[PDB]
């Protein structure tokens, strides 16, 4: 219940809206999912022309075609459509204007029903403080209202650019309640998913991923350049076979702190015994040489991304720096850099603040480089180890420089797990030379990665990765949906004789019908749920379903619309101007059938045909011959 | 208890079978046709569906969208409203009282809103009403628990579970009763038992509580005396078989419910006073659903007939014994650019295959070359687990052999060159239509489908020229 | 498989609806040899034979012949309970109003065997393990219920 509506309550107020209804899927205004409300003329307070609400137009450009303005109807649909982009670019474009009576019906296309409210409610105000106060502030409202969509189910970087994809792509997908899912196809030819993880992927591999340790040996067991340690321990001169792990063992010299070494790569064993004479003086004998081994020290850290077994993407992920003459180190510096035009919160901005936590001043204190120094020098300086991307740390795209070796070292590991996409963490020298002749380390391997990253690099260019995933599934328009009949009035037996024609024809299908008092599979029967909505979707979600035959009448229709999108086939006897709206969503091979009164036309896609009926004939003979074409 | 059955089936089917250490699991199978699993749990199992398994109190909206028989109810504090909910949720239901009790009225109540009338006046009248006015009208539910087990979307088997119950005589307490029933032979503890012991716990301290003397006085062979409200199969219950008498509507049902899964092997448990009844006539109620049930209760009943469930679990990955093999070919002295050579002059036909080779020189995986690991035998291992092999091409020696012995079992092509006395046991393992081919000096022998050959070479020419023409059987 | 043919069984039949079955199969295969056997007569293919007065002994001269291609026979109660069947195993079955002593007929079957079983207007129908249940209406015959399932004999 929204007491405040015009929060400010001015009693001058000169619009009134009323009657706000969601439609999901197809409607009788528009052709998607859409929220429908009422305009009015509230009196006394006559409303200024037309001129002064075009003429404040600096904030977004409506124009072009803004002539055609014949009301304050087209100005509130067109200006609500704008503002529904919420500065996001969003693929949602649509509106109708229809006046009934004398009152106009507006219908807007929506994806997530409250937000699109609240932009109607938002830029009535803005419309209402344009005559009498003229001023209105809005930003503050816009960023309220990008927060609202950015904590929704539909709202996420990963869902939405997965949902942009596949309306580029025409492909259906709807969201599962109950389960909490995205749906991608319809019948046999379905996927089911949450963010990068599908229904194809094996229990048993995700499980192995997360083990750490036996994941670690299993990988070393193939011959696999890891992180290898042979603990620290020490046996004087063990060296041999314990430094020969493997070429350019190079002993990295811990022990008790600081340390050297990092000189075997010449594999001169009397090298090494220098390096354990000469060097364990720097940390004296209190240790007993905890000294660790090849430690692939590289100081630069990639990640790499696999799908369906192929390598796509790469990524160099840098934290945080600092520059600047020895004023002070903490405060002073990362507040003014702060204050940076690229560093902002919008969804735009390339990276966000650099956000200080007590684990950086614990890195900070573990090297002793002070809080407010004093470096008075153009030295630059880094505030983390591990680049975290929320607090400042940025990435850079790395693709287009890959050695060879490498990217086929990435294919074999891949290609050992049942998962989809696979995701590998690496530090090296330079990505450029090959693994055998340059320090190299495998660290980590993950099942769910986030391609985020990949899709717009704070310095690069990006990559469609999106792509690729929906392409893994699905290769055209066809491979995506199963055929569909669409009646407007019929009854139990003539649906049962429908189906027994059809299964005459191929024996092995799964025939789904639903109707206004009865759901059939094949020739049995089943039970029938009051929400007549939801007996499509459970129609649809049956991953053997191999075609739909539904029957939408007039009160559905108004109620909340249809479901799908295609109706191959459009049966229609005695229509009402409503249900007329049937006749729009076809494709180009469709089939349209028209009984009025004793006329019959048929709109097949070659020619049009007019003829007329005869007495005690029936539409039955009249599809039961053209069921003869739908596969 | 399974993976017991599982191999042994698999050794009757002729199926290879090893496990894998460094990952936990056992593999059925070679090349591209593998199978991994561990118990019921196998790799084309979903990740998602085993999750949301376990999330109880969802899976139950879930299988009440579509119209299916599970409990439900609800809470009133008045009169009128109960009775108008009551039709919506269903109309045989069973009004119970909250925490007065007494001797709880239940009032089962089939068809009328008069029957509603008499039912809650009677539970408001003799149930105190000091407790809350909780009245929960329920649906009615019977004893009888069944299990239900589907493979692969198919109805195989079911199974009733009993308590373990006693009886009285006239001059012994509970005690010596138990200790009577566990004298009995039938109760032995050997691992080839139909029936385990009996235990004490609190649960028969509070099944005693609920009714009947608490380990004191006699029955006097009235009737019978149960432990527990669960069976409890690790001690005193057991299991009857019921898999001839189920209705066909219960089977379809079973088989809708287990059609919406991504997994293997599902279990039902389901409570129902007559199984040999449609679920639209009586009492019926679906509890839990289980993805990895345990299937040793099928196979050992207590009484009634077993159930060959494994071989169902088998046979929906493996049809026949040759859909789980792949080419292998043996040596016993070879050299790396020889096995380049073979590689390319197989690759002509077949562009695009996976073909691996080993030898005591290096690993080759289609034209490339990998790291050789230290063990033998090890390395073979690595190559039958890559889940892209198409053929297989390895080398033992007399060392290898007489070290730890062969990984594989069989062979479709053995070439020797100059063996020695242990290295012929290489030509006992073969199979009808293998090819065999021996050269010592310069005599070559060759067994081919059963009939042999022998000839010999002249000088300035190698085996080479000998086995390239022989490729052609194996592909 | 290499030492075995189709066989389809029957528990009562007319010598009218063998004529329309051999000729809906012999439409895929135009060179096959049928061979079809009741209590009213023997055919192969669309000819009429002579009909032996020991029953068991037609089946035999069936199997003997080095020509035949698919078998479709019918055993009713008195047969059953006089000396039994002659063959083993069975690739479709069909009953209609089936006795206690017939049911028999459904214990030997493969894996992938099709079973159909008529109850006054009900119909059950096995599949390679999958069950379903229906009911006919009014006038109808369970010609039209077994025309559709020729398709695993190929």
């Amino acid at each position: 219940a929204v007491e405040p509506v015009r929060i400010n309550a001015r009693t001058t107020d000169v619009f009134d809206i009323f009657n706000v209804k969601q439609y999901v899927g197809a409607n009788p205004y528009l052709n998607q999912a859409a929220l429908v409300f009422d305009f009015a003329f509230t009196e006394s307070y006559q409303p200024l022309p037309i001129e002064n609400y075009l003429a404040v137009v600096g904030d977004r450009y409506p124009r072009l075609k803004e002539i055609e303005y014949q009301s304050y109807a087209e100005l509130f649909a067109s200006t609500v459509a704008e503002v529904n982009k919420l500065e996001m670019d969003l693929h949602l474009k649509g509106w109708n204007v229809k006046p009934i009576e004398e009152i106009n019906r507006i219908a807007i296309e929506s994806l997530h029903h409250r937000t699109t409210k609240e932009v109607v409610y938002c830029v009535w105000d803005w419309f209402e403080f344009i005559t009498q106060g003229e001023e209105f502030d809005l930003s503050k409202q816009i960023a309220i209202l990008q927060q609202l969509f950015r904590n929704s189910v539909y709202g996420g970087p990963t869902v939405y650019a997965l949902l942009r994809t596949a309306n580029e792509k025409h492909i259906p997908a709807f969201y599962l309640w109950d389960e909490g899912l995205m749906q991608y196809g319809y019948g046999k030819q379905q996927v089911r998913g949450i963010a990068t993880t599908f229904d194809v992927d094996s229990h048993i591999d995700s499980d192995f991923t997360t083990q750490k340790d036996d994941c670690k040996k299993f990988l070393q067991e193939l011959g696999f350049p890891v992180p290898q340690g042979d603990v620290v321990f020490s046996l004087a001169e063990a060296k041999e076979v314990a430094a020969e792990i493997g070429y350019p063992v190079a002993v990295k010299p811990v022990a008790g702190h600081k340390g050297i070494g990092v000189t075997a790569d010449v594999q001169d064993e009397i090298e090494l015994e220098a390096a354990y004479d000469r060097a364990v003086a720097g940390i004296p004998l209190e240790e007993k040489i905890c000294i660790i081994v090849e430690n692939s020290i590289a100081g630069h850290d990639y990640r790499l991304l696999c799908v369906n077994g192929r390598f796509v993407a790469a990524t160099e992920r840098k934290p945080a720096y600092v520059v600047g003459d020895g004023y002070s180190t903490i405060a002073e510096l990362i507040e003014k850099e702060n204050f940076s035009p690229n560093r902002s919160d919008t969804p735009t901005s390339p990276m966000g603040k650099i956000r200080t936590d007590e684990a950086m001043h614990l890195y900070l204190e573990e090297q002793g480089l002070d809080l407010d120094s004093v470096i008075d020098r153009d030295r630059t300086i880094y505030l983390r180890k591990v680049a975290n991307l929320s607090s400042g740390g940025f990435s850079i795209d790395a693709t287009n420089r890959v050695h060879p070796d490498n990217i086929i070292l990435a294919q074999d590991i891949a290609q050992h797990f049942r998962l989809t996409c696979l995701g590998i963490d690496i530090i090296t020298n330079d990505i450029g030379r090959s693994w055998k002749e340059t320090s190299f380390g495998i660290i980590e391997i993950n099942a769910a990665p986030g391609v985020y990253m990949h899709l717009k690099p704070a310095i690069g260019e990006p990559v469609d990765v999106t792509a690729r995933i929906l392409e893994t599934f699905f290769e055209t328009e066809k491979n995506a949906r199963i055929p569909i009949i669409t009646f407007n009035r019929v009854s139990i037996r003539q649906l049962q004789k429908l189906s027994d024609r059809i299964l005459m024809s191929h024996p092995d299908w799964t025939i789904g019908a639903v109707c206004r008092e009865g759901i059939l599979i094949n020739r049995s029967e089943k039970i029938l749920n009051r929400h007549y909505n939801t007996n499509v979707l459970n129609l649809l979600r049956n991953p053997k379903l191999d075609l739909l035959i539904a029957e939408y009448d007039e009160d559905a229709l108004e109620a909340e619309g249809m479901f799908y999108h295609g109706s191959n086939l459009v049966v229609l006897e005695d229509p009402s101007e409503i249900e007329m709206i049937l006749t729009r969503d076809v494709f180009s091979d469709s089939t349209v059938i028209i009984k009025q009164g004793r006329e019959i036309t048929i709109k097949r896609k070659g020619l049009l045909e007019q003829y007329e009926l005869e007495a005690e004939e029936l539409i039955e003979q009249v599809y039961l011959k053209e069921i003869g074409t739908i596969s």
